[PDB]
């Protein structure tokens, strides 16, 4: 289930990572949207531990099986709102940041759906799950 | 130089991100290695703001022009130690986490050069710069 | 939900595609494995119509939410049998056939888990869903 | 020339695959265009058996060496008609379905050159060769 | 057929490029192998002008339709000698130099088939066609 | 520092490659721009020998550390002129020629900044460094 118990090795790193979650917990950004961002990022990054945790946490936040099964192919479905689709486009592009430039009008399109405080919180969410995925995959973590 | 002043929009997000840096500042992991990790990740992710900042910070940590110019092609040079090369392999693979699975023996190879506490700190470093790059590129940040 | 009613346009094409399903229905290859192959291929190919249909059909074949949510990251989980993992490796490699050569020992590894008749049936399953996905995405099909 | 005699292992699979060809034989879609679709798909998928067979079959359908040698780079040549170029764009995009979304206006552009029955037949052709390529490469088939 | 007459614009550039060909003409490396290297590189780089020219020049050097049609999928055919396959592996890897590191043992494997003078000549051939392709595609050149 | 002394093995190849440099030396195209083209191409192709040489040669041509460290991420910086950015776009696209088609309007955009003789010289520069990189990486060359 893990190859390295990293939170025990560096309690400071674990505390710092929990600080990201504390900030997000205080954010106005709605929790079901954060869970989608987390689940989709974890899918893209191939972090099975995080996929399992956030599919489970998304259900805790009220999500349906229809949405959870469609998330990996969200672009070609009618299940996600204009606001969610904006956030998921952001999520996908930032997950794949090593692969090339972000399109010019992307932030501008996000601004049609989110105020700037929400954008900061959304980007924190994206950054945090990207960070958790790196610990998850790196330390060789497996679900159940 | 920026399209969105995100630290002003969400002070909580900014404080949380600074908490990653506070943890790293307290880590035993040597600062010049952290700067290489930061600079290389920022290059891969195309974050010009972070490239500029960390090339400058690497010089503050004593780095030579030879190493700074060779970092983007580090694999085929003799300038980086076995320990640094292990960390840079980790850095590159985790930067590109969306692109496929991590090789099986990668953590095992890292363990030949780093103790588990160092590995946790190194992974925190990788995670933190990946997070900063996402704010940098997302918010449309440009250097000087 | 569709941009082109292709089965009405070419009844012969539709009948031919149903012939693939008739053959598979008669195959010894177990149905839950076929559903995994179908669902995973549809995810890779981004066919939302087929993802929806086969996640639903997989439940009809007895599948758990744990397996359905973990399928997209199956490699790093303990939920799939040696035989299923062999089939899913085959599935992923053949889904991505345009991207490069198949590894040398792949068929040999499949032979450790499947007899040659099963391999033929498995490859028919892979081929059939790849075909359905092409109609699904091409004709602009969306679920629910 | 083959690692697994799949048609002998599963006669039902072979009969089902021949049913795709029977439908195409009855289609109004012109045979030389089908051969181009088959040859180009087989090139993209790296199926040497199918490349050999369809380059040979294309000659049987009247094709010139000029067209056969230019097909792999068809975009930057004057040898292919507006209708063929539409079909080849479709062919390339659907060959590479695992690599990302199909452009929005692609079906609309195809409709400028083909009626809906032809589009269904063309998509059957694309699907069928994609299926044959998977058997060809999977079963380790080599030409001559 | 061309968007820019580059040889007229810079006669010095044209003379320099012809100097590569003069050196190759004097090389011991056999001409049919050079033509394969040229044709395969031109295919990979999508230079239709060069594909046309070198498929035609390969016929002038004695090549068969069987080999010319199989070249794009050479790996899975029996038509190319151990020596040619070594050269084509070199050709493919160096065509795709922007895509990642060259495998460690590649030069060593080439040395099993070629002496060092031949390797230098082969690499000149690869370099020269890569250069011609860049003029061809850049200047918008089309065959016939 | 090298696995094969290629200039000694084939003096003709070396003389031919020097002929590219002789032509460029005579070109009106300004030397600092050529050095940027060389350095950026060498970075993309992962040729550590050439990166080292041209970062050093760029300093000889007057370049600043600010520009040299920002070159790998030039798109998102203000340090490069409209003319340089046009040349670097050309450089990147032609470095990555094996990866797909060149955008339609690219030569047209280059023509807004360069006359046709300059474009020929620029393309010679791109071609020459692509050639040198292939010798550098192929022959296993390492800096210092």
């Amino acid at each position: 289930t893990t190859r390295l118990e990293w939170a025990k090795a560096s309690p400071d790193a674990y505390a710092a990572m929990l600080g990201l979650e504390k900030a997000l917990a205080k954010a106005g950004l709605e929790r079901p949207l954060i869970e989608l961002v987390y689940l989709r990022t974890s899918q893209i990054n191939g972090c099975a531990y995080c996929v399992n945790m956030h599919a489970n946490d998304a259900r805790k936040a009220g999500e349906t099986e229809q949405r959870l099964q469609a998330l990996c192919v969200w672009q070609e479905t009618p299940y996600f709102t204009p606001r969610e689709r904006a956030a998921l486009a952001w999520t996908e592009q930032l997950a794949r940041l090593s692969q090339g430039a972000l399109p010019h009008g992307l932030l501008d399109e996000l601004r049609e759906h989110f105020d700037d405080k929400e954008i900061a919180e959304l980007t924190l969410a994206v950054s945090a799950i990207n960070a958790w995925n790196r610990f998850g995959v790196g330390m060789g973590m497996q679900p159940e």
